[PDB]
Order: structure tokens, then sequence, then C-alpha cells
């Protein structure tokens, strides 16, 4: 019957990228959590309050999509959300490795929860929240990696 | 709404889900088992689209492995084992699938798995590549390792179902 994804990360901030991942996924699961990950090891530009604005703003549009803060282990994340799927965006050949290496634990730590992979859309390939905000930092032009809302926070964060 | 509209695939909520899980298949083995398992959990249906004219020559014929894949995937309800003899996208776009199901192995093969998408993404923009990780116990296994280990009496009694190992067997003597 339901399939129920999680797709977590630190999105700081969400670009495109991750919009289309989720676009994706969504349309393809009955639901889809955006999990942002609460206390990542390095501090984050923008706040656990201000990433999960951020995501709900440009995610609003898609109506099986919730945006939500977790400070737990994904897995008993996934467990007290009822989720059964895992989805990870596979950009790089060394993501793919760590990300192999956590699904292998997360396979241990949660059998009944699935890792499932996509591939970025050729447009988003090469962008990433860090390389948009090097850019941005510089004052490089990142208008069509990010939405509007998105943008707007950016700006403001490095004036 | 009909009247209006038939409606779209993205933006719209969650939609009936019909993937296809192609390759070889030369035998299908526990890694494949585990794969389309694991798929067919997720997708309304799947199916296994076995390659009919492979580049290499295959032990097997496409009679043999449709028929052994067949036997092997008989216990879920919602997968059907077809051949296929056309870009994998145009049997998707036949099957009115929209989900290829695609086994990560390899950091070698990410990049071609990645130009393969972009290509699939070209031909038919309305079919979604998906990407399983093998289970750690079938990490290792291929179809041409099992293969190649069985040819020299090595044990594969594991990696293999059993109508598979039994066919295997009588291939090599």
């Amino acid at each position: 019957m339901s399939t129920k994804a999680i797709y977590p990360g630190t999105f700081d901030p969400i670009t495109n990228g991750h919009i289309d991942i989720i676009t994706r996924a969504a349309s393809m699961f009955d639901r889809v959590i955006l999990a942002i990950a609460a206390s990542p090891s390095k501090k984050p530009m923008f706040d656990l309050e201000e990433r999960v604005a951020l995501a709900t703003t440009a995610l609003q549009h898609l109506p099986n999509v919730e945006v939500m803060g977790f400070s737990d282990l994904m897995a008993n994340f996934a467990r007290a959300q009822q989720a059964n799927i895992l989805i990870r965006g596979l950009r790089a050949v060394a993501d793919f490795e760590y990300e192999m290496q956590l699904a292998h634990m997360n396979r241990h730590l949660m059998p009944e929860l699935e890792s499932v992979f996509l591939m970025p859309s050729k447009e988003w390939s090469f962008i990433s929240s860090s390389l948009v905000k090097e850019v941005a930092r510089h004052a490089g032009d990142v208008t069509h990696f990010l939405p509007a809302n998105v943008h707007q926070a950016l700006m403001e964060k490095l004036k």
C-alpha cells in the first residue's frame, strides 16, 4: 500500500538540485519528508529554523511533501515517521562510497528501510549548496541555481 | 475532474508506478533477485527485462534466461519476466513504464550509469532512473564471476536459486 520516503540532508540552503530530486521522488512515492538535520557537525550558514522555513516555501507547491527537522539517528526518525524508503541524491563518485557505507549501516539498524538513489538532472549535476555559497560569497550570479526565496535570504546573509 | 484534464506526472502527488529492471541475467543470481524484490516492494509493478541479443554471447539463450528468471521470481506477485530486443527506453515506452531500475555495485560504473541516465532522460523524459545498491551479502557476486567459479567446480550454491544452480551445472558438463 503506502510508500513514505525520507529525503535527509543539511539543505543549507536547499537548491534547485534538491528541489529536482524531491519533486521526482514525490512523483513516485505517496509521501515524502524533506528531513533537515538539526545539528550538523559543521555549523551551517542557515540555522534549522531558517533552513526548514526556506525549504517549506520552496516545496509548498508539492502536495505530498512535508519539511521537518530531525536531531536523531535517521533510522529512529524513519521509524518514528513510519517511513519505509530513504531517498538520497547521488552527484559525485566520492559521495557514492560514503552513501553505500551508510546504506549498509542503515540496513543493519533498520532492515525494513530501503535506501533509494537518484542521479541529479544534467542541469543541476555540478551544483551543491557549498558551491553556490562560495560563488555567492564573492558576488557570483547564482540566480539560476536557487528558488527566489532562498536567493533573497542568501543575499541577506552575505550583506 | 476528467472533463477538464487527464492530469500530469509531476507536482500533483503520487502516481501509479511501473518499473523495468533490464539486464542480460545470464543467469539471474540472488543479487538480481534481491534488487527486484526490493523494487517490487516499492513500485506497483516491475518487469524483469531480459536482453535478447547482448553483445557478448550469453551462456544461456533468451528462452532459458526468461524461463529461469520466471521460475525464480514467481513468488513475487507484481513481477513479470519478459525478453526485449530494443533500447531500454524504447521497451519502457512500449510497456508504459515510468521507472527504470539500475543496480549500483561499483564506483567504476557510477560514471557510466549517470551517463546512461542522462541519455535515457533525453530519449524518454518521463522515465525516471532509480538506483539500488546491492545487499552486502551479494555485493561481490556477478553472473560472470559465478559462472567462472562454477566452471572450475567452486561452490556457488549460496549465490543462485536452486533452479538456476541445477541449470548451470548442466551447462558445465
